[PDB]
This record gives C-alpha cells, structure tokens and sequence, in this order.
C-alpha cells in the first residue's frame, strides 16, 4: 500500500508474463518451466512474480535459500519450490514441513541430517552435479558412490530431481558447454549404474533453454529471460524471440536550482559548476542500491540524457539539466522516455558489472508498483512490513 | 526470529553504545545528539540502533525520507524524528500525524502543502540552509524571503529547526569547510533579519563534531561515528578517541572440495585452479550486496587470508583455500578472526568505493544478531516480515 517518496520500481506484470508464455511455447509441451525468484525475484518482489509466472504456465519455482521459500509459502504459493544454494543440515525438518525441496548433494549433510530429524518429517530433495560450474554439486563417481551409500541411512529423505548448471551459456562459441554437457550425461550414467532412478531431470538457463537442442530434459530453470533481459550482450542478436523487459526504476525533481559558475556540487566537491547550470535533486541513492560508481552515467529527464554529477549520496543525487523543469518531473533511471530507453545492462556496462546485479540490488526500501494491463493491481513496500 | 542461511550480520550493541557515550561525554553538555539511522542505520537495522542509540543519551533521530520514521514509530519509539532528505508535499498530513518532522525549504512544497493540508494537522518542519553542499535547501536571502513568504499563509507549519550539512569536514585541509561555517553564520543572519528565532541550530556530522569547535550549536548529527568507523581514513590519525566498530559479516562453509589443476570456477570460466586446489563455497553472493567487484578480495578463514575465485555469483561465492577445513567452518567477510581484521573501510578500498555504501547495502535478505554484553539479546530476519 502507502510509499512517502517519489522513487519506486514499476513492474510490467504483462512483459512477465509474455516472457514465460513465448518460453513455454518455444520449448517442447512436455518440457516444464521452473520461475527462478531468488534475489527477491532478481529486484523484481518474490511474491507477484511467482504468481504471475504460475499464471503464465511455469509450474514450479526456484529460490536461493530456505528462508525465500517460506516468503513464497506464506503467501499461499502451493507449487513446487526448490532451493538451488546449499543449505545447512538444520534446514531439514523446516524444508519438510513446508514442501521445500533442498539441492541435497554431499554424505556429510545426510550424516547430520541423520542426527537432526525429527523422526517424522519427509524431505525432498534434488542432486546437483557440478559438471564445471565448480560452485556446488557433486564431480566424481566414487563421491557419489558415497552419497548415494549415507542416504542408505536416512530414508527419510526422497529424490525429487538431478539437475546440473552451464557456467558459459551465454558465450557464444560453444566449446565448455559441450564439455559440461558431455560430463553430464556421464554423471546420469553414474546413476543408473548405482541402480537410482533420476526421476526429473533439468540443466538449462535462460540462455541454454533459448539456444540449444538436447538439454531441456524434464524442465528448465528460467530467471533473466523471465524478467525481459538478455543473458548477455554477446548472445542478444541469437535469440529466438524479443524479451520484454519488465523493471522500470524511476524518481522525481524533489529540487531544482540554479547554481553559479565556479560552485561545487556534494562530498568533497568533485564537481562544481562550468557556467550557471540548472542542477536538480532526486530522492535516490546507493542505499537504495543506486551505487556511486554511477557518477557520471545520465539519466532521463523529458525523454533527454542528463548526467549525474558531483558524488551520489545515500539517499540522494543531483543532476546537470540544460533546462529548468518543475518540481515532480519523472526521472528515469532504467526505462524508457520518448525515443530513449535505459536497460539494466547499459547501466551495467557503465558500472563494470552486469544486468543481474543491477536489477538485484534495487533495495528493499524502495517500493514496487505492479503493472497489469496498463493499471496498477498492486503496490508492496516492504519497509511497511518490519 | 528464525533463520535457514548461515549467513549473518553481527551488530555489537555496546559498540554502538560506547560510541554514543564518548561522543556525548565529548561534546558540551547543552549540545543533543541525533542518532542518524537512515538506509536501515547504515545497514545496521533502524530500530535496535534507535533503541540502543538512546539508551546511551542520543535524544533525538533521524531517517531520510518518511517510511523510515514510520518503521521507527511502529517499533513504539516516541523520541523526535527528522527527515533530513527532500518529502513530496504529500507526507504533510502523514508525518504530522505520526509526529515526524520534515526539512522543509521551498516556497512551491509550501504553496502545494497548503493545497493538500486535511485542515487539522499540525507538522514541524527544520530548514535546511545549502553552505556549500548543493543538495536540497535554501542558498539565497530573496529566495528565504519568498519561503517565508509562503510560510504566512501555512500556520500549520511550524519551525522546530535549522540546520546545515558539510561537504568536506573529512578532508584534513579545512579550507572549503571554513567558507561553508561563514556562509551558515550569513544564512542565519538573514533569518534573524527576517524576524525568525532559528530556535534550534544544527551543523555538525560525525567528522565535523570530532574534529572542529565552534560547530556544535544546539545538536550534532552523528552516523558513521557511532556505527564506530572513521569518516574517512585520512582523518583516522586525528579522532580524539578510538571508535569500536559495531558491525561484522559472516558465513559458514556450505562446501570444500578439491580440484584438479586447470579446472574452472563460476561464470565464464575466469578462474582455473594452477594446482589441485581446496576450493570452498559459501551461501552469499551480489543479492545479499557482497558484490562482483570483490572477486580476488580476500576474506577470513580459520584466521587467515584466503582470496575470493571466480565470479560471485548471485547467492554464493567460492574461496581458494591451503588446506581442507570442515563443512561450518567460519568465514568472515567484514570482522575479526584472531589477529586479523578486515574493515569495511578495506572492503571498500578493495571496492573502489567508501565504508557507508560496504555497510548500507548489505541486503535486508541477511539476517541481523544483536549482542549486548557478549549475548545475543535479538535477532532480526526482515525476510520473515515480508
Ligand atoms: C542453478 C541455477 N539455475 C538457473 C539460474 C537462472 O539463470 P538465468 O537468470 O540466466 O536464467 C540460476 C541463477 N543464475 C544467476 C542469478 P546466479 O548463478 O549468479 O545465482 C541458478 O543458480
Ligand atoms: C544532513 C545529514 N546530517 C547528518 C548526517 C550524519 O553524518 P555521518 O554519517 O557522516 O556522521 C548525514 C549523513 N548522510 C551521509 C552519510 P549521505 O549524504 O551519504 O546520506 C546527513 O545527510
Ligand atoms: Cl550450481
Ligand atoms: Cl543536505
Ligand atoms: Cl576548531
Ligand atoms: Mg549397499
Ligand atoms: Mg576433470
Ligand atoms: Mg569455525
């Protein structure tokens, strides 16, 4: 409900679910979708975006951590929710209780989780093979042995799925990801020697799903394209259909002035003023995850580009306007204007980073306006909620 | 409350307490604090900061835009609130319900104030006078006169302050803040021309108030200091007294592995071990605001340095160890482990950036335990809120 300053996300629930409907009809009908929400959603709100994405024909979801999770299960979300980080062996009664799958790949973690349960409670789980990601998951066949020799001891605990992760998918030349791919359909011939049924078998991201034959298996794991974005600059031009982006990240003139020639603007009057320049100010800044390595970077104000200057501060920066506007112009700071459109990746590239960081740290202070079919349907801010 | 990631933040109470008492114990006897706890106290989390804050003789707070002192209110805190940031004319009725004071310094926020006012409410306001920051507030004597002006047809607005804010009172040369006192003392004599008892004058942040006499008026408006890190690191020398840092970051290893030589980790393979090498992976990642740009930064592990490999992904990073330690094994990211210290000032150095964006960003997905006297008193798990 009620926000008290003109900063805010805009969500376009339709862009969301285009993305999941143009994905589902893409890959084959017996292929399920799995709606990524971790990292609230990649800046986007867990809760609106699950919905939406159920709405859409994905059919399971995906989350970091336990605790992401429980957000979803409060919130009435009954699908399917994996987490795909580790998670520690305490987690396990909770998970059960809550019909959270855990990636679940290590004999240690079943050895505890031997210790800590409940006696009752029946957990999910899914294997990730690390395949040449190095993050998580089993790589050898005498470590799986192993794995598979603990569960002996905790049939409490129920494969739901196997899965693997590309680390170089949005690369376009091709050479790791056939490697990984290789790798892993050794490590399902592991498996099947040891006698174990995979059940549900998924692999691919954004950009494999998009781009390849042979790795949809059961389902696929979808975040960035969801969300209308390009898994990287270098595949965008390979891409089988237009993504539609669907954060927008915009604030308002809270003042404008006119400053004379020579005078300095912020922390430790890293600029200051050529003629008598029209500088405004906006409610915005790196506390709301708007870093101050954006210095320098423009924004948009009536449909122009205007350049931050002088040092962003925490909950504000300025602006060198060629012109005086009123008080309450929109400023834009992903999003489009007129004829000019900023993405998360081109604030990226200004920020030697990528679109998912971008979009992931908008903080949790700003609130998120959710657009469906051109009317808002909802407003979360969650600094009401602590 | 409850929480399923061994990735906490640790906020040391009596840290923020004996920085508030020396400051206190430090300056006059007649000069007030302001506890500043915008950006979730500096990523410290609003109201236990608050609370501990005013314990140690803080009396009054402030946020920066007006959801920050509603979380504040909610938590039943009583003591004056002010927003120091720019407000929409439209908080006007909102703040004044929930006694919350708003800088207030255009004669246009007067004039639409007076358009949105529900005919009941009463709402103080401080005057920001811009000295040399070029942020919000008024610079000049006509455009004073024109506030005022306004301010005669708005009886509901009533004046609890004046204040100004430094731009260089952490540079050890002292030039440009000596030009902003003398255009503040000017400032404030228009006002006294104008007829206007200031009633309450205030300057100082934490730099200003260690470091110069002179600046202290009725209050000073500490936030880095009490957080207990230095302003900047080229003022550290000349502090009067030592500042205990009150925030430290941890993890646990949610995996150890070895891999062999010339294998990839992460992302686009832009690390590959040289040897066979223990690589560790813990549960955090750039949505929890430990960012991409702290690949190669090392963290603590069993008190040593050991470097950060590969990208950070989303919600984990990997770290190459010399030698196997076991699964929960400690890793500390910002804090202390025997006779090593990493700073968020080090981070930040690492980071291209300053110590307030480290420790502000740390993303309310991570939890916050609070310690007084060596026990955990509270823990804060905003994603449980939501
Ligand atoms: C196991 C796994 N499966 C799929 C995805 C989704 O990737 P796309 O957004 O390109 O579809 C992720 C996460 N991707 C990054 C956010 P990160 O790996 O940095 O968390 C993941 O970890
Ligand atoms: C008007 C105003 N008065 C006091 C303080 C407190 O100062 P310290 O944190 O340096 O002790 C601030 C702080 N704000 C900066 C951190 P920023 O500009 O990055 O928000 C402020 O804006
Ligand atoms: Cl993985
Ligand atoms: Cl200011
Ligand atoms: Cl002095
Ligand atoms: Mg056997
Ligand atoms: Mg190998
Ligand atoms: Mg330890």
């Amino acid at each position: 409900a009620p926000f008290y300053r003109d900063t805010w996300v805009e969500v376009d629930l339709d862009a969301i679910y285009n993305n999941v409907t143009h994905i589902k009809e893409f890959i084959p009908s017996d292929v399920e979708i799995f709606a990524v929400v971790k990292g609230n959603a990649y800046g986007h709100d867990y809760v609106p975006v699950a919905k939406i994405a159920l709405e859409a024909g994905a059919t399971r979801l995906a989350v970091a951590f336990l605790d992401e999770a429980l957000v979803l299960r409060r919130a009435g979300i009954t699908a399917p929710i994996l987490v795909l980080g580790p998670s520690p062996p305490r987690d396990i009664n909770v998970a059960a209780e809550n019909d959270v799958a855990l990636t679940v790949f290590q004999k240690e973690w079943v050895d505890e989780a031997i210790k800590l349960w409940d006696g009752s409670s029946t957990m999910k789980y899914h294997i990730n093979f690390d395949s040449g990601m190095g993050r998580i998951g089993i790589r050898e066949r005498k470590e799986l042995k192993g794995f598979l020799k603990s569960l002996e001891g905790a049939p409490f605990l129920e494969l739901e799925g196997v899965y693997t992760h590309f680390a170089t998918a949005d690369e376009v030349e091709t050479s790791y990801f056939d490697k990984q791919y290789n790798t892993f359909l050794e490590q399902l011939s592991w498996l099947k020697e040891f006698g174990v049924d995979p059940k549900f078998v998924h692999t691919a991201n954004s950009a494999a799903t998009l781009r390849f034959q042979g790795i949809t298996f059961n389902a696929v794991r979808i975040g960035i394209a969801m969300y209308g974005l390009s898994p990287s600059v270098e595949i965008r031009p390979f891409l089988p259909f237009k993504l539609e982006p669907a954060l927008s990240l915009h604030t308002k003139v809270a003042h404008i002035k006119q400053v004379i020639k020579g005078d300095g603007i912020s922390y430790n009057v890293t600029y200051r003023t050529k003629t008598e320049e029209w500088i405004a100010t906006v409610a915005i800044g790196y506390a709301d995850g708007w870093l101050r390595r954006l210095q320098g970077f423009e924004v948009l104000v009536n449909g122009k580009r205007v350049p931050i200057v002088g040092r962003v501060t925490m909950d504000q920066f300025m602006i060198h306007l060629p012109c005086e506007v009123p008080l309450g112009t929109k400023v834009t700071l992903i999003g489009r204007q007129g004829d000019e459109y900023i993405s998360a990746t081109e604030v990226a590239e200004y920020s030697g980073t990528i679109n998912y960081e971008i979009i992931t740290t908008i903080s949790f202070r700003v609130p998120r306006i959710f657009i469906r079919n051109g009317k808002v349907v909802e407003v979360i801010n969650y600094l009401n909620d602590i």
